[PDB]
């Protein structure tokens, strides 16, 4: 079988958080031990599976999310955290097996490019009709912020906000967030989610043995 194709990841200036780029893997065959050995591994924490086992396993599929990430921001991660990032920019499955990689780019990794800052969403909310009550718009597993339509790809300033009027086919009322920014550090940090799903006779993303 054919090797699965981690190379879209090691290409160019990876997206913010709230823009995480999705890869999906079936039928194919992955070194997951090389892929890291690219990169300086800061944190590699998982849930219903282990860094031995995820690294080990043959899976029906294999989902990679990856962006820039500041490490500075690890807690923010967490679900248990009630942080912007969990919150409003990005989250994991919490029915399939996942883990959440932290990584800092080598200078030798020099096919990756970093952007000018890190951003992400501090704040996700609609205002109902009556005009006073503000509803947090907590993202989904697997989705996307609904606020990424009003939020552009790098927050320009430091607590920017953006509205959106929305439709009555929509619900009505405003779609409200905030834009945050992080410096750059010397070298990009990033973070990868991997999300793994098993089958019957369908375990066709296996290790190179
Ligand atoms: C998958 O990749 C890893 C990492 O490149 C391989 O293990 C390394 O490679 C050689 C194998 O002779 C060892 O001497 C190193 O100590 C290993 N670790 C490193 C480089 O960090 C491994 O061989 C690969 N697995 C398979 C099954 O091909
Ligand atoms: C490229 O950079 C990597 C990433 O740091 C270097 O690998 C490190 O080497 C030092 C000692 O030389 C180790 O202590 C680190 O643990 C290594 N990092 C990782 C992630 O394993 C590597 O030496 C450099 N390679 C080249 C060809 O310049």
């Amino acid at each position: 079988g054919v090797e699965c194709d981690f190379s879209p990841l090691l290409s160019g200036t990876p997206p913010q958080v709230y823009n995480f780029k999705r890869l999906v893997f079936t039928n194919c065959n992955y070194n997951l031990t090389k892929l890291l050995s690219l990169f300086s591994v800061n944190d590699f924490t998982c849930s219903q599976i282990s860094p031995a086992a995820i690294a080990s396993n043959c899976y029906s599929s294999l989902i990679l999310d990856y962006f820039s990430y500041p490490l500075s921001m690890k807690s923010d991660l967490s679900v248990s955290s009630a942080g912007p990032i969990s919150q409003f920019n990005y989250k994991q499955s919490f029915s399939n097996p996942t883990c959440l990689i932290l990584a800092t780019v080598p200078h030798n990794l020099t096919t990756i490019t970093k952007p000018l800052k890190y951003s992400y969403i501090n704040k996700c909310s609609r205002l109902l009709s009556d005009d006073r009550t503000e509803v947090p718009q907590l993202v989904n597993a697997n989705q996307y912020s609904p606020c990424v339509s009003i939020v552009p790809s790098t927050v320009w300033e430091d607590g920017d906000y953006y509205r959106k009027q929305l439709s009555p086919l929509e619900g009505g009322g405003w779609l409200v967030a905030s834009g945050s920014t992080v410096a750059m550090t010397e070298q990009l940090q990033m973070g990868f989610g991997i999300t793994v799903q098993y089958g019957t006779d369908t375990n066709s993303v296996c290790p190179k043995l």
